[PDB]
């Protein structure tokens, strides 16, 4: 893995539907190829709420057209659900689908060719910490990660307030006994470590990868990394900042037009679907939402869309 990063994006694959939901924004994705196709979840959002969809289809070229499976009609269900990440927990032969409700919160489901089998939501914790509780500030408990090594459990999360916050509980328990985090990243500028973290496995090296969504000096979402040889870290800075991003408007090339001048909550393709969050080093592609930078108003109503990052300074094949 590089210590600089390049990319060539693609345009605006996904997008809100035309229907009656009225979606404004697809937001937040996670991804996994399975058995021949491409499984996407990701927020819906609008200035009336979020959930969350299903989406599936065999070839990026056909991303766009590819129906969506509104989660909501799920035991999953009504109400506020946002920022899924899928995977698949092996010793219980289960897929989990972690998001947040107001509580850092999990779906199962034995099948992910099943949208329609995802449970109503579940809880990590009996309520927001007191350490979140004490520190988030007027932010919010947001981006809920799970990544477990051969013996425990990590559950990442951030506040809009400058912390990334980890609890772990064993492989044998969880999704039970996740513990009361302890900060394991803060920054007294919340804009330089603003929310949306990843954290990956690395193959083929025994360290890690974390990536964390920040608010530029331009007012841009961009990606800072680290790199640490445990999920508890110390990290250590790889590609941390503007002028040697993880991934931003300055390393971001396009084949077409540039349609986003933000690299927002994204996921990279992984190397395995387990709950080891798996990564390889090389070719890298970064699943991502984006904006058009003339857009404006609340929040919850711009209109993000995904793209896909391609590394152009591959490593390897
Ligand atoms: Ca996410
Ligand atoms: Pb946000």
């Amino acid at each position: 893995l590089p210590s600089s990063f390049r990319w060539s994006s693609s345009g605006p694959l996904i997008g809100p539907k035309s229907d009656s939901r009225r979606i404004q924004g697809i937001k937040d994705p996670s991804v996994v190829y399975h058995d021949g196709r491409w499984h996407v979840f990701a927020s819906t959002a609008k200035t009336e709420g979020y959930n969350l969809v299903y989406i599936s289809f065999t070839d990026w070229a056909q991303a766009g057209s590819a129906s969506f499976y509104y989660l909501d009609q799920a035991p999953l269900g009504t109400g506020y659900r946002a920022a899924p990440q899928v995977f698949y927990f092996a010793p219980q032969r289960l897929w989990y689908l972690v998001y947040q409700n107001g509580n850092a919160a999990y779906s199962t489901n034995p099948d992910i060719n099943n949208p329609a089998g995802w449970t109503a939501p579940r809880t990590f914790y009996s309520g927001m910490p007191a350490i979140i509780r004490n520190n988030i500030g007027n932010g919010h408990w947001v981006d809920m990660w799970v990544i477990c090594d051969s013996s425990l459990c990590h559950l990442f999360s951030s506040d809009d307030n400058g912390h990334l916050y980890r609890s772990q509980t064993s492989l044998s328990n969880f999704p039970n006994g996740f513990n009361e985090p302890v900060i394991a990243m803060q920054d007294s500028n919340k804009n330089r470590l603003f929310e949306a973290a990843n954290v990956y496995r690395i193959d083929g090296s025994n360290e890690y990868l974390l990536l964390h969504e920040a608010i530029g000096s331009d007012g841009r979402r961009w990606f800072r990394s680290w790199t640490s040889t445990s999920i508890a870290g110390p990290w250590r800075a790889l590609a941390d900042q503007e002028s040697n991003p993880f991934a931003r408007a300055n390393n971001v090339a396009f084949t077409g037009n540039a349609w986003t001048r933000d690299i927002s909550h994204g996921e990279l393709i992984r190397s395995g679907n387990d709950q080891t969050l798996p990564i390889s080093p090389c070719n890298l592609r970064y699943l991502y939402q984006g904006l058009d930078p003339n857009s404006g108003g609340d929040y919850n109503s711009l209109p993000w869309k995904l793209g896909l990052l391609t590394q152009t300074n591959s490593a390897c094949a």
